[PDB]
């Protein structure tokens, strides 16, 4: 109920109006969940990224909160950190850093990343749903939009607006909440799915910084999904102009058997990560990507 569910917000929230401690707001992204800001911390001075969502106006009240509560529990150096939230009637805020360096999307499809570049940030994803996935939670909407990049080439994941919780009684989800293009076809062709749907989405970004796009993305969502269910391991443009080591890689990521699949404690050890140029290597990229943008 709209009430007990406004309590459950209620008690969660820190007390209080935000319009105080914040200024010089600037909107920099909008989605299902809300308008997205940047501001100012007026006593810090930090710049942060502020989500305004009007409740009323609210379908899925149960993610919201799911959302907060997991960014709450489940700090890690490559999650966008969740700072704090506030509800004022209706209105309800939720602070978290902001990266400046914009979204790797940006990157992909201004830049040439080198491989280098790409085992980097393909580490530092790794990182984070190798936490997430021990922790038992799963993202299912991992995509370059969600993988936020800071200045000095912080590598960070947002958006836990689709994130699942499991448990060793309930380990599986049937729930189709991805991204067409980035969908594992185990969302499609059968119910029951894993952890190991994000190493799959992980595995089309590593596409996306390699040619530009996901595979299928001049086609229609609709087609694309059952596309990726009847071709399965996407096939690579130009496969002979990788290494060796990295084309390794993009199949233990994108294989179809998902008990084959690589999980993310695997992959983490895999010897194309160790190629991986210094996180600063990324700046110039994002410095081009942003004036372009
Ligand atoms: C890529 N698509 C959109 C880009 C834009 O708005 C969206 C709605 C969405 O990002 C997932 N969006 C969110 C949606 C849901 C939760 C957090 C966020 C969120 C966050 C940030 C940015 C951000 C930073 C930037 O420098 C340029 C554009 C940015 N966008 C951000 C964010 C941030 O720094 N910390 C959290």
């Amino acid at each position: 109920s709209d009430e007990e569910i406004l309590e459950k917000l209620r008690s969660i929230v820190s007390v209080g109006d935000p319009k105080k401690k914040y200024t010089r707001f600037e909107k920099i992204g909008q989605g299902a969940s809300g308008t997205v800001y940047t501001a100012m911390d007026v006593a810090t001075g930090q710049e942060v990224a502020i989500r305004q969502m009007n409740l009323q106006q609210q379908p899925k009240k149960e993610l919201i909160i799911n959302e907060i509560l997991v960014m709450r529990e489940n700090k890690n150096p490559n999650i966008v950190n969740y700072l704090d939230s506030y509800l004022v009637g209706d209105e309800l805020w939720v602070v978290m850093e902001y990266l400046a360096g914009g979204s790797l999307t940006d990157v992909v499809t201004e830049t040439c990343m080198d491989e280098g570049q790409i085992a980097a940030v393909c580490r530092e994803c790794l990182q984070a749903l190798e936490f997430l996935h021990s922790n038992q939670v799963i993202h299912r909407d991992i995509k370059s939009d969600n993988i936020l990049l800071g200045m000095d080439g912080s590598v960070k994941l947002t958006d836990f607006g689709f994130c699942a919780q499991i448990t060793p009684e309930q380990s599986k989800r049937s729930e189709m909440v991805g991204t067409p293009y980035w969908m594992a076809p185990e969302v499609v062709t059968r119910k029951a799915y894993g952890p190991k749907v994000d190493i799959w989405s992980l595995g089309i970004m590593a596409i996306e910084m390699i040619e530009g796009e996901p595979p299928y993305l001049n086609e229609n969502p609709l087609r694309a999904l059952y596309l990726i269910a009847t071709n399965g391991t996407p096939e690579l443009q130009n496969p002979e102009k990788l290494s060796a080591i990295f084309r390794d890689f993009l199949n233990r990521c994108l294989d179809m058997d998902v008990e084959k699949r690589g999980s993310a404690k695997e992959l983490l050890q895999h010897q194309f990560l160790k190629i991986a140029k210094p996180l600063s290597s990324l700046t110039p990229l994002i410095a081009a990507a942003k004036e372009a943008t």
